[PDB]
Formats: structure tokens, C-alpha cells, sequence
């Protein structure tokens, strides 16, 4: 009857907390054999293996898909600079989407989830050597290993002269390489229709691979099952890690419900002059389903179909950002990535480092215009991330095991991110 | 005349072997002038030099050779699974070249042909470690360098914990880069025509560098002698190494003799329930003149022309399966990387390794539908293997010095193979 | 009126030289603060880091410019080897290219110009170290570092065997890789219009980064100017560098002179056995505006204007082989790239090594057909042998800085050269 209906269209999100939840049992029961009752590390990594072979060849596809479905991008972007007063609309997206991402580092750091009971050095300029890796050395050495500057003694006049010489590490950087994509994107669009081609070639490299990338989701629930189990093994509480998780689920939904109800909704008091809490109370119902479906493209139809007479938006503007504003305009998935990536950096304990607070909220917002409208499309997106800037991605089985409330958190407000942008652009074009 | 004719049309297999002859005897010259009458490993090996430009620049091309013929051959694959009574030869294919090549090395490593007078360690569960070799990491680190597990001690609570650490390690991995290419090869089949020119592309890419892999080839026999004359200084015996052959074509020759007139004849009478020697007496003279021209696909055409009535196979799949297993079920080249691959790892006596001998029976049996068609084109297809289970590739000189007659006692139960599988299907459908 | 024709149309080379005129002065303005008034090696290389962003992305784009400009180049050439009287101009070409460059070092490493009071080891036999570099192992380990041989010692019959062992150290090989892409640049021409794609991929993708070549020349007078400044306050003295330049503007324009007005003369005057001062004569016009516009591209049509009234040349040559040797004969960079590549030989006083000598000739007649046209072309395409030779590239600076004049005196040897051509070629087929 609807056994069929329901459960076949999000099997897979459904599957992957099924899995973790499962996972986490056999981890139980081989916690409740005890510790290490199998054997030591040179046994037990055999019995982690196949969560490791989910994300191995994670890393494996992402060399293509964010070098080559960003060239597609790249090139497809300015129709002309379409929007006299369009284009004021994706400067609109951008600055809400930084500070969207603003207090979302900004909150957690300030929270501090992950280091509660847990409790070499690197100088900060060191942002030369982020400024050095953006822009590569060469490309094939760019697509697996990274600059990066150790300090060696000179002990000439001085016991201590600290020089930096730099000596590339393993490990790739996809933040240095998008911006040769994006770079490079420009320029075969600038080149114009004799070099229609390379494009051609492109955009459908990256559907050869986000065709493969699907198939890797499907491995994903037998993957994740393996990397939870061998990760509350060495950590050996449970407990504890309730309490990790319980503390970032708070900081997401709050860093959503501080954004969502009141700073942007200030955005829209300071150039509106009306009252935003009028405003959305017409569209509770698309904001009611996209709690429910968690898919802004999903509920990309129903806006339309309620806010342009729930509320006074103008016709061709209903079409013309709402629709960019469902996979542009996300910082539903920019609080996500931005909490989710200090977090993984509270749980290992990385580095403070304010040069690395930038680039992991520059990349934050880019990884929001990147994967969109299904659910759980973040954590690939996230994942990416997590390579960028170096920080061990394996944890983020943890945080798509809560995935399935947070998501739908962040919907809502990605949701919400064109709909009061559509009310803000009407009051600047009707008022004339 | 005829000195025209013969000479011309297989000028390079029979100048390969004038090669190596001529290629012992300056071999044989330097030590007839004796051992390192000339200086030694400093200026020796200038003088084998031009013998490593074969086997070094041989390596190059085998990066698009192994991984653009193999897109673009596995998205031409599966024409809507083409035939209901066809895919089962597909399957018999398969079935016969495991059971050829199974036998490969259990008949040599049980016969042990090159350790016979000359008389750090890896854990099998090594496993692993080809299976996270499997699904590279990233792509551009796995055109040269692969996954290798090395044991350091810890001396915590036992002085001998034995941790295995992983460090990638020289050396590319085409083993876990045609699973890529396959698994590849069938995303852009499954997309459609949407990214039909990722096919046009790739299959145009392979016939760039098939076309300069035949320039690699008329290298080959200056290039051949002299890394036999440099093979056989350091060994400084020719009464050893004619010993070392002389087991080798025994246990090929052997390895057929087993193959062709018994175990597969067993897999005919147990489905046909008739003589296959009635079977094979009618089409002696295309297996008279395979082991002539030492080329299936020469002999292609005379298949039909005499297995259609000097025995009752049916009309249509006179042309439907042994126009395919003349190039696709190569049991004879599967025999014969089988059992080299593990008589070079006898000669420089690597490892017994039951992980290994796995991956060179896999790999066997997928080079087995690679090279095809022409004589001596295993020997390029077994070079590809000798680098995949990293086994020293140079001692492939001397095991296409004795090609000349081992390929034409392989060519002979390569036609053999389909044929029966013709005779088989033929039982299979005429009885409905 | 004319403030906005010269001064907008030649902006960038004058602009360049704008820069480093600047940029030495604020390196100046360090050393009258002093020295390192400024904190040391590990502040300052923070405020000479933009200029090491010219020249970091600089080897960024020298990847895919020598590579796929190159393919795209060598496919089109040997249009049915088009001229019968037409290939010896081409053959012409590369012996007067050689021959330029032979007095290229010849003139300079006899001169010494910079280890004037500036007052391991490795062995004349690494011409196989060479060879071995020409042909790659595979390609993706050739895009970043190269083969390299160093000795180590056995102690085993001697304490000194000096074994050659090759490990793989850094930089890339483009010597190595622009080797491959001629050989795969007549590979799928020969292929024919099956691979024609391959092509039209390539061709277009150079012009996808020719197009982001020219945006680094826009960087380039910002960067130049901090590695002018980060250059002379490691050296400290400002009348020492201007000796290094005052003999290197020296040994160029003697080196033209040399070259210009004698040697090809006399290769006038042993074929066409006529006067070529009355023939040059005629000519100085454009050879006057050459210098005066320091372009080949813009004097190319002023040539036929004159030189076909002014001296007796056929009609049909004046097309034919002028427009080719106005961008493939140019004598006039490769001198430029052969002194200087040795100059700043003896900056980092490097090796004196024939080997090197003659690979710093091949590639400099090679770069000689490479970059053309406009004005401070050859400062990227001596900016890419800089990388072969592995030379350190980081002492261009002080030999752009002074590229206004040099290269307008290399301008007018270079328009020199298919015009004597030109005359050489008329006097052999009007003769009959
Ligand atoms: N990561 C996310 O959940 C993004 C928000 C929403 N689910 C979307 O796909 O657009
Ligand atoms: N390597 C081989 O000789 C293979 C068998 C046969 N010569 C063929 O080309 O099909
Ligand atoms: N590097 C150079 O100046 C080359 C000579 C001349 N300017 C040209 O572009 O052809």
C-alpha cells in the first residue's frame, strides 16, 4: 500500500541511519565482549576495513568531481551579467551566506563542543603559505600532496634563528585547485565558441562521475557500519560520546534558530522597513514541508505557489531568484559544513589557528552554491571540505549518524534564505 | 619471388629473434673476453643501456594503454546483454580461462622451473593490502605509486607488538587502476548519449598510442640485445640459463598438452555427451595452420570454412561466438603470462605469497582478453602484468627470446577454445 | 591626442620596466634603512613573497602551455612536406638557429659574464642520466620530478667503487615531456581524421591557457617589483649588479653583431656569390622599424612592401617562406635565451658540464620557434628552459629588466633572417 510508497523514496537516507544505529551495536557487542578482545592493531584494523573502503575511494572520486564539475560550472556563469537588477540578488546571496557561516565557526569555537573533558606550533604567518597553496606549483603535483613549511634551526649567531624552509607534505589541496578550476573556468568561457568543446568535455565528465559517485552511496551503509564500530572501540565510552554529539546538535539547530528568526530577518527590516514575522507567517506550510521532505527541491514548486499570494512578491521574480536561491543560496548546509569542520577540529584536536578559521569558512561558503536539493547531499560536500583543510575526515561518520535531524533543520532555513530575498528585492523594484 | 613474401609479412617477430641471438653472442663475446673485462658497474651499465630505453619508455605508454583501451573497450561492452543463449559462452569463456590459467601456476610453482640450483618477510594477511590497493586513494598518486604496509615495533607492553604502518611506495598500480577504468568504463555507458564523446574521446586516445606502440615495437629488437647481452654478465653462466629455459618450454608446452587435449575435452563430454575426439579430428588443418601462422585472427576465417560442415554446428553461431573467442577467449595466451609471471618471480625468487598468486592468476585472466590477433602480442600484455604484481619486468627478454615457438603451442588451444565452445553451444540449442 | 596611442598600446612593456626601476628603489629605499633593518629570513620572505607569486604560478601554466601548445603545433605540421624548394628553407632555418646558437654560449661561457669576482661534482658520463630523463618512465611522475643519479660507495674490493645509483628527485622534466608530446604530436596526425578530436581538444586547450597567460602578465610589474627588491638586499651592493647586467647587455648585442652582420652573410655569400651589403642595403627600413617597434608581427607585412621592389625576389617566396620565418627563424631569441641561460649559469655558478651545454642549445632552438611576435615574448619562453635545465628561474628578473633594449636588438636580427633566406632561396630557383 504506502510500505512501497514511503520507505523506497528515501530508502537510502533511511538505510544510513539504520546502519549507524546497528553499527554502533556490534561495536556494543564487541565493547561488550570488551575492549580488545579481538586483537591488537595489527587484527582489528582487518575488522575496520571495509569502513575504511568506504572512505578510501571517497577521497578517490574527489579529484574529478571538484575539478571537473567546477569548470562546467565556472563556464556557465555571467550570462551577460544577466540582472541590472538581478545581480544585486547573488550579492545578496553571498553576503548571507558569510554571515550565515560567520557565527558558524563563531558560535562552536565560542561553544566549544568536543573538548569538554578532554582538555609542532605553527606561526600565524603561515598565511603566506595558505597564499602559496592556493596558487600551485604545478598542477599533477597539486592533485595529491601540498606546500607546507616546517621551521629547521640555523644555530648562527643565534641558538635560535627559526627559519622556514618548505617542504611539500602528503595529502592534496583541493582549495588550491578550485581556484585553478574557477580560473581556469573563466578563461575557456572567455575564449568564446572556438573552444566550445573543453567545455563539452567537461560537464559531462562530471555526470560520468556523479554517476559513479551515486554508486558510492550505495556502499555507504555497509561503509559506515565499519568505521563506527572501530571508532567507540579505541575511544571504548559511550557516554562520552552522547555527550560529544548532545552539545552539537544544540549548537546547529541554535545556530540556525539565531540566524534564521532574527539576522536575516534584521536584513530585512533594514532595507524593508516591514515586519518580517508578517512576512513568513504565510509560508509556514512550504517551511512546514521542507522540515518534512527535507528537499529544497522538493519545495522549489510550492513557493511559488504559495508566497506570490500568501505574500506581494511581483511575477517574474518568483522565477527569476527562487529558483537560483534553491541551489545558490544555502546556508542551511553553510551552518552545517562550518560548525560541523571546527568540530572534527575540536574532536582531534588540530589547531586554533586563525588563518585556518578563514579558509575553512571561505570554502564553507563555496561548498554551500556546491551539492543541494537531496537530503544528506551535505555530507559529500562536507567531505571535501574536510580534505581541504586537512583535518581527518574519517570522523564525519558521527556526524551523519545525526544527520537525519540537523538536515532537516537546515532545509528550513535554506528554504527560508531566497523567500525573505525575494521580499527584500520586490520592495526595491516596486518602489521605483 | 617468395623471399618477398615470407620475409616481409612477419619481418618483426622473425627480426626479434635474430635479435636475441645475435644479442647472446656479443653477450657471448664479452665474456669471451671474460666476466667484466670492460670496467664494471659504472660503465657496464652504459653499455646496457640502450637495452633499458627499450624496457623504460615500454613503461610509459602503459599508462594510457591499460587505462584508455580498457574505458573504451568496457563501454562498447554489454549490447542489452545480446544474447539469452549467448551470454553463457560469454560465461563459458570466463569459465575456461580460470580453469586454463588455475592450473598455470599450480603446475609451475609446483614444478619449480628457475630455483632449481640456486636454493622483508609479508603477512598473508597482505590481503588488505592488495584490496586497499584495489581502490586507490587518489588517482594521480596512483599512476606511480601504491599502498604497501611495512611493520615498525612499538615496545609497549612487549617488545614485539609488530604494527603494520602503511607508506605508499614506488612503483604505479595498474592492478587498482583498470578496476578504476572499468568502473568507470561502465558510469559513462550507463549516462547515456548525453556523454557519448567521454567514449569518442577515449576510444581515439588508445589508437593515438596503439599507433606509437607499434613505433615501440620496431625499437624492440635493437632494444632487445641489449638486455640479453647485459643479462647474461651478471650471471656469467650460458650452461645455467639453458637449463633455466630449458624447464620453461617444458611446462608450457606441458601446460597445453594438459589443457588442450583433456580438461576441456572433460568439460565437452560432460555437457555433450559425444567424442570430442571425433570432434577435433575434422578441423585438424586450421589447427595445422595456426601453429603455421601463429595468428587466430588469420585463421579466423577458415574456422567457419571448415568446422560449418566437417562437423554439425548450427549457421548463425558459426559467426556469433567464434568471431568473439577468437579475441576474447585467449586460453593460450592465458596459460602462457600464467606460468611466466610466476617463472619470473622464480628466477629472482620473490615471494610464494597465496595473495599474490591470486592477483597474477586475476590479472591473467584479464590480459587473457586483451592482446590477441597477432604473434608475439602477448608479450606486450604480459608486460603490463610483470608491472602490475611488481614483479622485475626485465627478465621478459628472455621469455620472448623462446616466443617463436611457445605462441604458435599457444595459438593452437586459442583456436581450440571457442571452437569447442561452439560444438558445446550448438548441443545446447539444437536439443531444445 | 597621442598620450593615448603609444602609451596605451605598448603599456605593459613599458609598464614592466616601469616596475623594476620602482622595485629597486624601495630595495634601495631597504638598504638605506639598511641591510636587514628589517627583520630576517623569516619576516622578510614574507614582503618578498608576492614576487615569488609571479614566478610560482609562473611554472603553474608552463605544464599544460609546453604541452598542449605543442601536440596542437606538431600535428599540424609536414603539410605533405610541402615544398620540394620549399623544405630547404626549413632546413635552412635550423641550421642558422644552431648555428646562432652555437656562438651563444660560446660567446658568453668564453666571456664569463658574472663570476667576475665572484671567483656534488658530477661525472661527464651523465649524458645517459640525460638520456634516461629524454624518455620518461610514465608520465605523471614526469610532470614533477625528474631522474637524477647520485653515487654512492660499495667499500667492497676497494674503498672507492663510486656505484651510480638513480633516485627521482624534484622539478619537473619538461626536456622529458616536450619529447613525448612531438612524439605523440605525429602520432595521431599519422592516425588521420579518425583521431581528429584529440586535436580539436588540445588546440582549444592552449588557447584556454594562452588566454590565462596573458592574465599573469598583468600580475607580472606588481610581482616583478618585490623580486627585484628581495634580490639586491641578499646581495647588498648596487654597483656590483650593474657590472653583472653592464657585460650581459654587452655579449647579447655583440653576440647579434657577431652574428648579424658577418656570419650568415658569409652563408649569403658562399651560395648567392652577390654583395649582401648591397643587399641589406635595400632593407633598412624595416630593419629600422623593427628596432623601433620590437615587433616581427608588425614589420611582417612592411617586408614584402620593400623587399620585393627594393631587391630582386620572386613573387610567389615573398608569401611562401616570410610569414614562416617571421614566428619559426628567430635567430634573434635564441641567442637571447642561450646567453642568458648561461648567464645566470654563472650567477648560481652552477656547472660548467657539456652535457648541459648542449641541452641548454637543443631546447634554446627550440624555445626559438616557440614564443614570437610581440614584444618580451621570449621572457616566458626562456622562462620554460630555465625550468628544463633546472637552473633557478628567480634571477629572470634582472634579465627582463633590461629586456627593452635586448630585444629590440634582437628584433632586428630576427627580421634578418628569412629576409637573407629569402634572397638565398631566389638565387637557387631562378638559376634553374
Ligand atoms: N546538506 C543539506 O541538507 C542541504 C539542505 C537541503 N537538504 C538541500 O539539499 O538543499
Ligand atoms: N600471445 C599469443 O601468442 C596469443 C595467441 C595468438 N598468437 C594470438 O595472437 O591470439
Ligand atoms: N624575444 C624576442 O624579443 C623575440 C624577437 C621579437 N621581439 C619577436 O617577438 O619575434
Amino acid at each position: 500500500d504506502q510500505v512501497r510508497r514511503c520507505l523506497r523514496a528515501n530508502l537510502l537516507v533511511l538505510l544510513t541511519v539504520v546502519a549507524v544505529v546497528a553499527g554502533v551495536a556490534l561495536g556494543l557487542g564487541v565493547s561488550g565482549a570488551g575492549g580488545a578482545l579481538a586483537l591488537g592493531p595489527e587484527r582489528l584494523s582487518a575488522f575496520v576495513f571495509p569502513g575504511e573502503l568506504l572512505l578510501r575511494l571517497l577521497r578517490m572520486i574527489i579529484l574529478p568531481l571538484v575539478v571537473c564539475s567546477l569548470i562546467g560550472g565556472a563556464a556557465s556563469l555571467d550570462p551577460g551579467a544577466l540582472g541590472r537588477l538581478g545581480a544585486w540578488a547573488l550579492l545578496f546571496f553571498l553576503v548571507t551566506t558569510l554571515l550565515a557561516s560567520a557565527l558558524g565557526v563563531g558560535l562552536a569555537l565560542a561553544l566549544q563542543p568536543g573538548a569538554a573533558s578532554a582538555a609542532s606550533k605553527e606561526v600565524l604567518d603561515s598565511f603566506l603559505d595558505l597564499a602559496r597553496n592556493i596558487f600551485p606549483s604545478n598542477l599533477v603535483s597539486a592533485a595529491f600532496r601540498s606546500y607546507s613549511t616546517t621551521y629547521e634551526e640555523r644555530n648562527i649567531t643565534g641558538t635560535r634563528v627559526k627559519v622556514p624552509v618548505g617542504q611539500e607534505v602528503e595529502g592534496m589541496n583541493i582549495l588550491g585547485l578550485v581556484v585553478f578550476a574557477i580560473v581556469f573556468g573563466v578563461a575557456l568561457r572567455k575564449l568564446g565558441p572556438e573552444g566550445e568543446l573543453l567545455i563539452r568535455f567537461f560537464n559531462s565528465f562530471n555526470e560520468a562521475t556523479m554517476v559513479l559517485v551515486s554508486w558510492i552511496m550505495w556502499y555507504a551503509p555497509v561503509g559506515i557500519m565499519f568505521l563506527v564500530a572501530g571508532k567507540i572501540v579505541e575511544m571504548e565510552d559511550v557516554g562520552l560520546l552522547f555527550a560529544r554529539l548532545g552539545k552539537y546538535i544544540l549548537c546547529c539547530l541554535l545556530g540556525h534558530a539565531i540566524h534564521g528568526l532574527l539576522v536575516l530577518p534584521l536584513i530585512y527590516f533594514l532595507f524593508t522597513r516591514k515586519n518580517p514575522y508578517r512576512f513568513l507567517w504565510g509560508i509556514v506550510t512550504p517551511l512546514a514541508t521542507a522540515f518534512g521532505t527535507s528537499s529544497s527541491s522538493a519545495t522549489l514548486p510550492l513557493m511559488m505557489k504559495c508566497v506570490e499570494e500568501n505574500n506581494g512578491v511581483a511575477k517574474h521574480i518568483s522565477r527569476f531568484i527562487l529558483p537560483i536561491g534553491a541551489t545558490v543560496n544555502m546556508d542551511g548546509a553553510a551552518l552545517f559544513q562550518c560548525v560541523a569542520a571546527v568540530f572534527i577540529a575540536q574532536l582531534s584536536q588540530q589547531s586554533l589557528d586563525f588563518v585556518k578559521i578563514i579558509t575553512i569558512l571561505v570554502t564553507a561558503t563555496a561548498s554551500s552554491v556546491g551539492a543541494a536539493g537531496i537530503p544528506a547531499g551535505g555530507v559529500l560536500t562536507l567531505a571535501i571540505i574536510l580534505e581541504a583543510v586537512n583535518l581527518p575526515v574519517d570522523h564525519i561518520s558521527l556526524i551523519l549518524a545525526v544527520d537525519w535531524l540537523v538536515d532537516r533543520s537546515c532545509t528550513v532555513l535554506n528554504v527560508e534564505g531566497d523567500a525573505l530575498g525575494a521580499g527584500l528585492l520586490q520592495n526595491y523594484v516596486d518602489r521605483t
